[PDB]
């Protein structure tokens, strides 16, 4: 029993964080084979990052402008092309430690572990959710851009994020690893605007049913709801709407607890009403929102 | 910015954990040199066992160990509660390690296994009452946690059992339980838990490192006036080591530690008043003072 917000073993993507260095900057990069991905603003100047235009900063920059340190190696860069927001170094050496892997764009409410670098050198893995608005709720210093964030699935990596930029509310935001951003958000340093955040309904649905599996029921009532109904008191919490997609996703928690989903879907209700009256659901005294169906099954 | 419960790269350990079967029963084991530990209950039995008399009926091959490969056991002995199994090809991927004992308040990242497969890492600390709070399953047991220090290694927990409130015990990597419990089905409950202070006091600072400010307030305490009423709310006394310890906190956001336990004692009797803290609705408590330090400064 027991229930915590759980990253993947980070190993297989340890083996593959580099440092990118050009001009008096410098990032983190991801090796696999021989290309090297790491975000593009790592061409510009602190003149730059208010209108850059990568396309003439990049035309200007030869293979040896790009300094590739792999831990102790420094790796000879033989080519360079930029894909969206993202630069592809090709380098002349493989990475032997390169996994078997996938590049994947994730929607939102989708959880991935996030390996946060500094210097190519790993700090420390956890876990987060892709917010509704697109952002990520992060732990991010200067320094961190190019840490990436995954999922693995039978020693295949999943790689779905790459760390662009902070924005002024103090969250973050990426590109999945063909360069292209989540949400509206540009790799600019001009005013820029997170979008209003609300709760993931089916991560919390999903929450409560990991409750039940791990045996308190107290949130539980007589009640059931129609999806309509339901969503029509979720959205004046600033909840996301509930689709049968979410529902039908639900059937196997649903069936493993017997409560229905419409009937959990009441139980939120009342939570969202009554508060927690000095109570915890699984150690928080929160309704929790960054666990994924998938998650709940995978730990319990 | 931002803060998140964040675990140590988990790949150094990654490649120590192997499978190991004695007749029926499988659970995970820690592959380091030539030895590969794990829990010696791996050997009816578990209602009034004997384990010196139950290891002198097994042989070196009833453990089928697993790494694809097999690992031919040449040898078994029992330090404490963990069984140290002998074979004869040493771990190539054995980093630099150390086994240490935390004390209870400290904190440490878990990699959880079964069949010998890592399947997640979360971080957590030992509670006052020496246990854990974690997610284990069926299987689990052999499961080990660490922290790392500048490139080495401290093991410092292994996974036994489940007590029947859901919490965890195990020992250190010694045998050594933490806690009043012994490997065997009997009834055995925790004693009741208290909050690490000092803990909360650290996650309080970096509350306000992270432009929290709301709880604060212009007044003073006494340490003795502080744990009159810590004593009232199940907190850990709050000793003059714990003040120092906090000195750099105390630095760098020039808020006294007697101050902060004027906030802190304000919100055990007041509570928080329909706020949160970091986004959390309660007091955390599994954060040192130096994971605060090492998350907020970007150590590698
Ligand atoms: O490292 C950098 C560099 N930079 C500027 C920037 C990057 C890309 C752009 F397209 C436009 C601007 C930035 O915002 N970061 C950060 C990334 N994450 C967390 C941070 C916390 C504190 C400070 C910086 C943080």
């Amino acid at each position: 029993s027991g229930f915590r917000k759980m990253a993947f073993p980070s190993g297989k993507v340890e083996g593959c964080m580099v440092q990118v260095t050009c001009g008096t900057t410098t990032l983190n990069g991801l090796w696999l084979d021989d290309v090297v991905y790491c975000p593009r603003h790592v061409i510009c100047t602190s003149e730059d990052m208010l209108n850059p235009n990568y396309e003439d900063l990049l035309i200007r920059k030869s293979n040896h402008n790009f300094l590739v340190q792999a831990g102790n190696v420094q790796l000879r860069v033989i080519g360079h092309s930029m894909q969206n927001c993202v630069l592809k170094l090709k380098v002349d050496t493989a990475n032997p430690k390169t996994p078997k892997y996938k590049f994947v764009r994730i929607q939102p409410g989708q959880t991935f572990s996030v390996l946060a670098c500094y210097n190519g050198s790993p700090s420390g893995v956890y876990q987060c959710a892709m917010r509704p608005n697109f952002t990520i709720k992060g732990s991010f210093l200067n320094g961190s851009c190019g840490s990436v964030g995954f999922n693995i699935d039978y020693d295949c990596v999943s790689f779905c994020y790459m760390h662009h930029m902070e924005l002024p509310t103090g969250v973050h935001a990426g590109t999945d690893l063909e360069g292209n951003f989540y949400g509206p958000f540009v790799d600019r340093q001009t005013a820029q605007a997170a979008g209003t955040d609300t709760t993931i309904t089916v991560n919390v649905l999903a929450w409560l049913y990991a409750a039940v599996i791990n045996g308190d029921r107290w949130f539980l009532n007589r009640f059931t709801t129609t999806l309509n109904d339901f969503n029509l008191v979720a959205m004046k919490y600033n909840y996301e709407p509930l689709t049968q997609d979410h529902v039908d996703i639900l059937g196997p928690l649903s069936a493993q607890t017997g409560i229905a989903v419409l009937d959990m879907c009441a139980s939120l209700k009342e939570l969202l009403q009554n508060g927690m009256n000095g109570r915890t659901i699984l150690g928080s005294a929160l309704l929790e929102d960054e666990f994924t169906p998938f998650d709940v099954v995978r730990q319990c």
